[PDB]
């Protein structure tokens, strides 16, 4: 059957379920959303994380996200292979050798489309179809009575990796649902980012949010997993407009999420509809 993803042709047997993920966590988390139990997925430092055993309860490890591991998707003989757009050409080439390689698009905006691609392969476009109406409508209907108190309130997304705070370009991780969907304003910090920045209590303190969205995962803050504790018993923390207004939400979503995925975007509109209004 004839796939048609982003512009390109792509031809594959389907459905199928002889699916090997390597590199797309985009895919692993629409597989997760769709039900779909691939036969290769992406190992993360060596296993597969609590969030994704759900989907590879048949699944054997493709690689670390960004390291495809060929030999074995060479051994698996999969009807298809997600790939990833992050691959450059010569990777992805060598990873053709092995099957039928569709090079995943990254880029937040598409999130419709990767997850329409998924369905076309499994043979699930009716459920894939269904979910994208539903987020739209449900999108629709959050923002119609979200009163301007929020809508035009200062809302940030930062997440904690190795003990340092980050933010997000504008339209990326969970701020392209935040400001892109929901409507809300962009502060100048983050349409100024190019790219996973760093931040601090000291900027944070500037922007003095009204809304902060808090993601926190022990594995990505192994040796310091304190990091959070001592940033909440910091005197300048409690002063923050969004702590004293108990406006600060930690891990409204799992936080391992990718963030710009149907799945992610499903789950952070329920999330920030149970706080924004």
């Amino acid at each position: 059957k004839k796939i048609e993803y982003l512009d390109k042709t792509y031809e594959v047997t389907v459905p199928t379920d002889k699916i090997a993920i390597t590199g797309s966590v985009e895919s692993m988390e629409d597989a997760k959303l769709l039900d779909v139990h691939p036969q290769g997925a992406i190992s993360f430092s060596g296993k597969f994380p609590d969030m994704f055993k759900d989907i590879t309860d048949k699944a054997e490890p493709t690689g670390e996200k960004m390291e495809p591991n060929i030999e074995k998707i060479l051994e698996m003989k999969p009807d298809v292979i997600l790939a990833s757009t992050k691959f450059p050409e010569k990777t992805l080439q060598k990873i053709s050798t092995a099957g039928t390689t569709i090079p995943v698009s990254h880029i937040s905006s598409n999130w419709k489309e990767n997850m329409m691609l998924l369905a076309q392969l499994t043979g699930k476009e009716k459920k894939a179809k269904k979910i994208i109406a539903d987020y739209e409508q449900d999108l629709k209907e959050i923002k119609t009575k979200i009163n301007d108190k929020a809508k035009d309130s200062k809302a940030l997304v930062i997440r904690i990796r190795q003990g340092n705070i980050y933010i997000y370009p504008e339209q990326v991780y969970f701020n392209s649902t935040l400001y892109g969907d929901l409507g809300l304003k962009a502060p100048n910090e983050v349409k100024a980012a190019k790219a996973q920045e760093l931040s601090s209590l000291e900027k944070l303190s500037e922007m003095n949010p009204d809304h902060i969205f808090v993601q926190f995962s022990d594995d990505e803050n192994a040796d310091k997993p304190d990091a959070l504790k001592d940033l909440e018993k910091n005197p300048i923390w409690k002063s923050l407009k969004a702590v004293k207004e108990d406006h600060v939400y930690v891990n409204s979503v799992d936080p391992l999420a990718q963030g710009g995925t149907a799945w992610s975007k499903v789950r952070f509109l329920k999330a920030a509809a149970e706080k924004l209004t």
